[PDB]
């Protein structure tokens, strides 16, 4: 388990997301589905140079909403450096300007609804990694000794006690149909 500090910009952004009163918290899903779509586009665009989909797994017991994709995945180098550089440039752009995704920092909208976010990832020529952050100015990165998932990303949202609506079938179905209705990959909503 390695702990890293977020950079000043990203840290300030997450603080802004968590401490700012904003009721349209449902934007987080569009942002994460979009990110999955790009990762899936990356493994698809690389293929020409197996199954490409997105799964939405709610869990009442653990109080989690998971967004799984079979996209390109991420390396340790992607988790530490790379995501941090993308975010440095992104936060800079989003500050000068709900429109969060246009600046490549839409993932962090997850903190509108999650108290902790766990990111299990696997890239084709690297190991399985687990990224985790409860915001608070830091993130951890470890090698996942957990169940070997296939190439892709698993974004596990540990929902706030008050944000349990994002566990309901009707609600997930309504958000998807509203802002992710033209994604080029099948989106499966798991039941309970
Ligand atoms: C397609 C273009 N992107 C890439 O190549 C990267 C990449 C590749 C696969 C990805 N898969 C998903 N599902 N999501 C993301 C993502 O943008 N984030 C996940 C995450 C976790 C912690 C903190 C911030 C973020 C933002 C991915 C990013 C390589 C580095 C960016």
């Amino acid at each position: 388990v390695e702990t890293f500090a977020f950079q000043a910009e990203i840290a300030q952004l997450m603080s802004l997301i968590i401490n700012t009163f904003y009721s349209n918290k449902e934007i987080f899903l569009r942002e994460l589905i979009s990110n999955s779509s790009d990762a899936l586009d990356k493994i698809r665009y690389e293929s020409l140079t197996k199954e490409l989909h997105i799964n939405l797994i709610p869990n009442k017991q653990d109080r989690t909403l998971t967004i799984v994709d079979t996209g390109i995945g991420m390396t340790k180098a992607d988790l530490i450096n790379n995501l941090g550089t993308i975010a440095k440039s992104g936060t800079k752009a989003f500050m000068e300007a709900s429109m969060i995704g246009q600046f490549g920092v839409g993932f962090y909208s997850a903190y509108l609804v999650a108290e902790k976010v766990t990111v299990i990832t696997k890239h084709n020529d690297d190991e399985q990694y687990a990224w985790e952050s409860s915001a608070g100015g830091s993130f951890t990165v470890r090698t996942d000794t957990g169940e070997p998932m296939g190439r892709g990303t698993k974004v596990i949202l540990h929902l706030k006690e008050d944000q349990t609506e994002y566990l309901e079938e009707r609600r997930i179905k309504e958000i998807v149909k509203k802002h992710s209705q033209f994604i080029g990959y099948p989106i499966t909503l798991f039941v309970e």
